[PDB]
C-alpha cells in the first residue's frame, strides 16, 4: 500500500503464505477450520521469527570472528512493547506479511491486535533501555542488553469507580514466540553464606545457590541484517534445594522460594523501596551477567585487556553490584591485586543517572547487605575507605566533604549509597539531558565533580524513529518519504529539509490530513473498545505518564476545571473545543497518585454529563497506559503536556515522542523540554512559567500556597469546589487529602505555575483557530525533531564513553 513498508513481491508472498500455512499445521497443530485469531497471530510470529535466524546465527558469528569491543547494557527493566511490527519493520517485511495475509482472508492488523506487550518496565528508564538496544543494533554495535525474565511484569490498570485496581500482568500466559530459551547456559548465583579469610585470600563460603537460565530475545537493526541480543534471566532451584513424604513434599513446594527472585517487577516510578527481594533480583543480574561476560572474554588471563573488550553501562543505580561484583571475581577468583582490579573496574563500568528526586535514590541499609551479601559489604567498605583518603588528599582538613562524599552515610541504620559507589567506580558519569547533567555537577554530585570533572558527561535521550515515527504513524512517515525520500528513518537530521517545504500547501494539507486521520482511528479505537464517545474534531489535549506529583497532571486538573468554571459562567461563548485526555499508572502504594486519578475520573463524571458542556469539553481517563497504547494515542495528538516543576523531570522522551508525531508542546523549561525549544526556536513551543532559578528563588524565600489562593480568585473557586464536595456529592471531603497537600505540603508548586499556565493555554487556543498557522508551526516541529534520535544519543554514547565506533555497513543477507 505505502513505500516505506517495503515491496510485495511475488516469490517472497508465496513463500510467506506457504511458511504460514505450515506453521499453523506443524507448529500449532491446527487445520483452518478450527484456528482461532490468536492460532494466527503465532502462525505470522513464527513465519516472520524464521527470517531473523540466519541473520541472527551470522550476527553472532561474525562478532566472534572480528572480536570486536563488547557493549554490555545492564538495566533491571526493558520496557519492549510489541514485537511484530517492529520485526517487520526493521525486515522490510511489511507490506509482503501484509499481502501474504490480505490473501489467506486475514487481516494482519487484527491480528497485531493479540500480541501481548513485553511490559519488563515501568516507564522512562524502561523505554529508554528498549530504544537504545534498537539504536545499538541499528547502528551495528557489538551489544547485549542483560536484564531479568519477569514472570509479571508492569500491572494492567482497570478502572473500577473511578479508582485504580491492580491485575496481574501474567504476559506470557499463552507462551512467548520471541525468545529463545538457553538451559544449557544455566549458571549458579550465590546468597548468604560467610566470609573465611584465608592463608592465601578471603573465600565466600556456605552460600545458597540459586540458578540462573537465560532467555534470549533477538534484537533486530533497520534493514542492515544485524541481529543482536537481548539475555534476560529466570530464576531457578537447583535439583537439591531443601533435599518424611510431609517433608519431601514440602522441600520440592519451596523452590518457589528461590523462584520467586525472577517473579514480579517492582512496579515503583522514581521512588526507592528498600526491601530484600528487590535487592536479591539486583544481584540475581549482577551476578549471572558478570559470569557471562568473564566467560565470552576468556574465550577471545590477562585482564589488562578486560576494559579494550568490554564496556558495562549502568542503567542507575540498580546494577551498582556490577562494582564490587567486578572487584570480587577479579580480586577473590582470579587473584589479581587490588589496585589492578580496580583500574580494570573504574576503566569497565560508567554510570548512567536518571533522576534526582531524594526518595528515589538507593540507599541500602548496611544490615541487608551484611545478611546477604557479606563479601561485597567487605568490599565496598575498602572501596570507601580508599576512595575517602583520596579526598582527604585533594581537600586536607575538610571533614565535613569527607562525611558528604562518603560512600557509608551515618544515622539511626547505617546504609549505603549506591550513587556514590557508582561515581567512585566508574570512568564516566553522565545525566540524560543538557539541564540534567548540568544540576548533577552544580548540586547533588557537586562534590563528586570538583574531585573528578573529567567523569562527568552529558548524553540528551532520544527515542527511536523506528518504533515511533514508522511503525505507529505510517501515514506521517509516507508523506515525509515522498518529498525527501526513506534515509531519514536510519539518519532523522534528514528532516530539517522539510523546513523548506513549510510554506508548501500541498504538504500543509497533507500534515493536517494525516492527523485528522490520526484522530478518527483513535476516536473510532475508544468506541470499540471502550464505548467512549469523542468530538474528533475537538483540540486533543493529551498528558501521558506515570502519575507523580512532580509531572503535576493536577496542575492539568486545576486548568480542566478553570475552562468549564468559564463556559458555566459564559456558556453562550465560544470556545475551542477540546478533548482533555490523561492517562498513567500510578505505584500501587502510593496513595496521593491514586487520589489523583480518582480526581481526573470525577472531573470526568462532572464535565461529560453537564448538557451545557456539550462536546465543547470533554474529559477522559485513558486506561491501562502502556507502550502498545501510546503508539496509539501519541499519533492521535494535538497537545503535548510536559508540565513538570522546573528541575524535577531529569529529561522526559514523551515529550520527544509527541514531537515526532505532529502534535505541539506546552511546557516548563525543565530536562529535554529546553533542548527541544532551543531546536524548534522558542516562538514554536508553548514555553510557560518558573524556570529552575525561579523555583531556586522561591525555596529560599519560602513557598507560602495561600498567597496564591489569596490573589487569584478563580484558583480560590476551585480550592473551594473540591473542598465542598462539588466534584464528591455524596463524599463531601473525599478530596481532602488533596487540598491540604496543594494548600499546605505542595513540594512541587503547582499553585506558582498555575497563572501562567492558563494564559499559555489561552495561546494555544488561539492558533488552534488558525488551522494553516497551527500546522506551519507542527512543521518546524517535525522538521527539527532529529537531534532526539537515539540513533544520535547511542552515536555519543559510543565515541565518547564506550571508545567505539559506529556503522550504517550492511551484513550480508
Ligand atoms: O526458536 C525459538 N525462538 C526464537 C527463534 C528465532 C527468533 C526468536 C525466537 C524457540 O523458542 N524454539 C523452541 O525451542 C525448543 C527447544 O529448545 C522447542 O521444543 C520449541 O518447539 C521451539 O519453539
Ligand atoms: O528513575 C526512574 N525509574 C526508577 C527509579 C527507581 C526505581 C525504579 C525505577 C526513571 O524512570 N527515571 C526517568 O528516566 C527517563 C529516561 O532517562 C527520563 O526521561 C525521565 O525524566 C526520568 O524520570
Amino acid at each position: 500500500q505505502i513505500s516505506v513498508r517495503g515491496l510485495a513481491g511475488v516469490e517472497n508472498v508465496t513463500e510467506l503464505k506457504k511458511n504460514f500455512n505450515r506453521h499453523l499445521h506443524f507448529t500449532l497443530v491446527k487445520d483452518r477450520n478450527v484456528a482461532t485469531p490468536r492460532d494466527y497471530y503465532f502462525a505470522l510470529a513464527h513465519t516472520v521469527r524464521d527470517h531473523l535466524v540466519g541473520r541472527w546465527i551470522r550476527t553472532q558469528q561474525h562478532y566472534y570472528e572480528k572480536d570486536p569491543k563488547r557493549i554490555y547494557y545492564l538495566s533491571l527493566e526493558f520496557y519492549m512493547g510489541r514485537t511484530l511490527q517492529n520485526t517487520m519493520v526493521n525486515l522490510a517485511l511489511e507490506n509482503a506479511c501484509d499481502e501474504a495475509t490480505y490473501q489467506l482472508g486475514l487481516d494482519m492488523e487484527e491480528l497485531e491486535e493479540i500480541e501481548e506487550d513485553a511490559g519488563l518496565g515501568n516507564g522512562g528508564l524502561g523505554r529508554l533501555a528498549a530504544c537504545f538496544l534498537d539504536s545499538m543494533a541499528t547502528l551495528g554495535l557489538a551489544a547485549y542488553g542483560y536484564g531479568i525474565r519477569y514472570e509479571f511484569g508492569i500491572f494492567n490498570q482497570k478502572i473500577c469507580g473511578g479508582w485504580q485496581m491492580e491485575e496481574a500482568d501474567d504476559w506470557l500466559r499463552y507462551g512467548n514466540p520471541w525468545e529463545k530459551a538457553r538451559p544449557e547456559f544455566t549458571l549458579p548465583v550465590h546468597f548468604y553464606g560467610r566470609v573465611e579469610h584465608t592463608s592465601q585470600g578471603a573465600k565466600w563460603v556456605d552460600t545458597q545457590v540459586v540458578l540462573a537460565m537465560p532467555y534470549d530475545t533477538p534484537v533486530p537493526g533497520y534493514r542492515n541484517n544485524v541481529v543482536n541480543t537481548m539475555r534476560l534471566w529466570s530464576a531457578k532451584a537447583p535439583n537439591d534445594f531443601n533435599l518424611n513424604v510431609g517433608g519431601y513434599i514440602q522441600a520440592v513446594l519451596d523452590r518457589n522460594l528461590a523462584e520467586n527472585i525472577s517473579r514480579v517487577l517492582y512496579p515503583n516510578d522514581n521512588f526507592f523501596e528498600g526491601k530484600e527481594l528487590r535487592l536479591k533480583q539486583e544481584y540475581f543480574v549482577v551476578a549471572a551477567t558478570l559470569q557471562d561476560i568473564i566467560r565470552r572474554f576468556k574465550s577471545s588471563t590477562n585482564f589488562d585487556a578486560f576494559p579494550d573488550k568490554v564496556a558495562i553501562q549502568l542503567n542507575d543505580t540498580h546494577p551498582s553490584l556490577a562494582i564490587p561484583e567486578l572487584m570480587r571475581v577479579l580480586v577473590d577468583l582470579e587473584r589479581l591485586d587490588w589496585d589492578k582490579a580496580w583500574e580494570v573496574t573504574v576503566k569497565t563500568c560508567a554510570y548512567t543517572n536518571h533522576t534526582v528526586l531524594p526518595e528515589a535514590l538507593e540507599r541500602w541499609p548496611v544490615h541487608l547487605l551484611e545478611t546477604l551479601l557479606p563479601r561485597h559489604l567487605q568490599i565496598i567498605y575498602e572501596i570507601n575507605q580508599r576512595f575517602l583518603n583520596r579526598v582527604a588528599a585533594a581537600f586536607p582538613g575538610d571533614v565535613d566533604r569527607l562525611r558528604r562524599m562518603s560512600l557509608v552515610e551515618e544515622g539511626a541504620v547505617k546504609r549505603i549509597n549506591m550513587a556514590h559507589l557508582c561515581i567512585a567506580g566508574s570512568h564516566a558519569v553522565n545525566g540524560v539531558a543538557r539541564i540534567h547533567s548540568e544540576i548533577l555537577k552544580k548540586t547533588i554530585f557537586k562534590d563528586f565533580y570538583e574531585l573528578e570533572p573529567h567523569k562527568f558527561q552529558n548524553k540528551t535521550n532520544g527515542i527511536t524513529p523506528r518504533r515511533w515515527l514508522v511503525l505507529c504513524n505510517p501515514g506521517l512517515a509516507e508523506i515525509i518519504a515522498e518529498r525527501i525520500g526513506e534515509e531519514y528513518i536510519s539518519d532523522l537530521d534528514q528532516l530539517r529539509k522539510l523546513l523548506s517545504y513549510v510554506d508548501d500547501e500541498a504538504f500543509i494539507r497533507d500534515v493536517a490530513k494525516v492527523k485528522q486521520e490520526n484522530k478518527l482511528k483513535f476516536a473510532a479505537y475508544l468506541e470499540r473498545e471502550y464505548k467512549v464517545h469523542i468530538n474528533p474534531n475537538s483540540l486533543f489535549d493529551v498528558q501521558v505518564k506515570r502519575i507523580h506529583e512532580y509531572k503535576r497532571q493536577l496542575l492539568n486538573c486545576l486548568h480542566v476545571i478553570t475552562l468549564y468554571n468559564r463556559i458555566k459562567k459564559e456558556p453562550n461563548k465560544f470556545v475551542v473545543p477540546r478533548t482533555v485526555m490523561i492517562g498513567g499508572k500510578a505505584a500501587p502504594g502510593y496513595h496521593m497518585a491514586k487520589m489523583i486519578i480518582k480526581l481526573i475520573t470525577a472531573i470526568g463524571d462532572v464535565v461529560n454529563h453537564d448538557p451545557v458542556v456539550g462536546d465543547r469539553l470533554r474529559v477522559i481517563f485513558l486506561e491501562n497506559y502502556r507502550v502498545s497504547l501510546a503508539e496509539k494515542v501519541i499519533p492521535a495528538a494535538d497537545l503535548s503536556e510536559q508540565i513538570s516543576t522546573a528541575g524535577t523531570e531529569a529529561s522526559g522522551t514523551g515529550n520527544m515522542k509527541f514531537m515526532l508525531n505532529g502534535a505541539l508542546t506546552i511546557g516548563t523549561m525543565d530536562g529535554a523540554n529546553v533542548e527541544m525549544a532551543e531546536e524548534a526556536g522558542e516562538e514554536n513551543f508553548f514555553i510557560f512559567g518558573m524556570r529552575v532559578e525561579d523555583v531556586d528563588r522561591l525555596d529560599q524565600r519560602g513557598y507560602n500556597a495561600q498567597e496564591y489562593y489569596d490573589r487569584i480568585p478563580e484558583l480560590r473557586q476551585i480550592i473551594e469546589q473540591l473542598s465542598s464536595g462539588f466534584f464528591s456529592p455524596k463524599q463531601p471531603d473525599l478530596f481532602k487529602d488533596i487540598v491540604n497537600m496543594l494548600m499546605h505540603h505542595d513540594r512541587f508548586k503547582v499553585f506558582a505555575d498555575y497563572e501562567e499556565y492558563v494564559k499559555c493555554q489561552e495561546r494555544v487556543s488561539a492558533l488552534y483557530k488558525n488551522p494553516r498557522e497551527w500546522t506551519r508551526m507542527v512543521i518546524r516541529n517535525i522538521a527539527t525533531s532529529g537531534k532526539f534520535s537515539s540513533d544520535r544519543t547511542i552515536a555519543q554514547y559510543a565515541r565518547e564513553i564506550w571508545g567505539v565506533e559506529p556503522s550504517r555497513q550492511r551484513l550480508p543477507a
